[PDB]
């Protein structure tokens, strides 16, 4: 049940390539699949496996299977529409309305209060690293083993990561998903993000945004990582707003 036969797996092209080594568009046995390769040690993720695999929620990209050593062939469920930046700057303002926005963050919001309660760090939560179905629901991946304007500051100094920093991510996150995907920090150039963040710069709302969603930006970017919320608490927030924003 983890094992797929790679006899019958079809790698048809490359679609992304991360550290690990490229992800491929392939074919195992009629479906469209999405497959990691990797080549430079995986033999770490590997150990982790099977609680790292036991890691199953609905905004988590599926596994669908793993050949190993020869070095690993990740198998997961293909997201048809791909990164949410691409589609946010894709779609934009045009297609998506207010409804598509919220539910995008709450589909990432869960995946990240999921991960908060088995006590998984994502380290890399960012637009690009959310992938969306051909149903439309946002996904982020659970394979795992610094990017300045979504990383917490702590983190960049400290270069340690906690489901906190996380919470400082996700609120870029949401910057970008009610942005349209805009690059982070408009009005500051990248070189002075760190140092003015690190006295409390914080991004102005987005065009349109909803105060209620500028408000959990704000709490996701407080330069005390405990006093951020939590996810389960930031799901409530976004319930919250859903259930009266509409």
């Amino acid at each position: 049940g983890w094992a797929l036969n790679m006899k019958e797996l079809k790698l048809l092209q490359t679609i992304g390539k991360g550290e690990f080594g490229d992800v491929m568009l392939g074919d195992y046995r009629g479906n469209k699949v999405a497959v990691k390769c990797i080549k430079n040690d995986a033999q770490a993720f590997l150990a982790e496996a099977s609680v790292m695999t036991q890691l199953r929620h609905s905004n988590l990209v599926q596994l669908l299977g793993v050949i190993v050593e020869e070095g690993l062939y990740i198998v997961t469920e293909y997201m048809a529409k791909g990164s949410l930046v691409d589609y946010l700057r894709s779609r934009g303002r045009s297609v998506l309305g207010g409804d598509c926005l919220l539910k995008f963050s709450l589909d990432v919001c869960e995946a990240m209060e999921y991960l908060e309660g088995n006590n998984f760090v994502h380290r890399d939560l960012a637009a690009r690293n959310v992938l969306v179905s051909e149903d439309n629901v946002a996904k982020v991946s659970d394979f795992g083993l610094l990017p300045v304007k979504w990383t917490a500051p702590e983190a960049l100094r400290e270069k340690k990561f906690s489901t906190k920093s996380d919470v400082w991510s996700f609120g870029i996150l949401l910057w970008e998903i009610y942005s349209f995907g805009r690059v982070p920090y408009p009005r500051i150039p990248l070189k002075d993000v760190v140092p003015r963040v690190e006295k409390g710069y914080k991004m102005d709302a987005p065009d349109g945004c909803p105060p209620a969603v500028y408000e959990v930006m704000k709490n996701c970017w407080h330069l005390d990582a405990a006093m951020r919320p939590s996810f389960l608490q930031l799901r409530e927030q976004l319930e919250h707003i859903k259930t009266h924003e509409l």
